[PDB]
């Protein structure tokens, strides 16, 4: 829910593991 994981995902996908695209953020939990 959180976007704690220093990464954007514009493209719609996260590479930092245990993050996914909040589009256009990656969030976790």
């Amino acid at each position: 829910g959180l976007p704690v994981c220093g990464e954007t995902c514009v493209g719609g996908t996260c590479n930092t593991p245990g993050c996914t695209c909040s589009w256009p953020a990656c969030t976790r939990n």
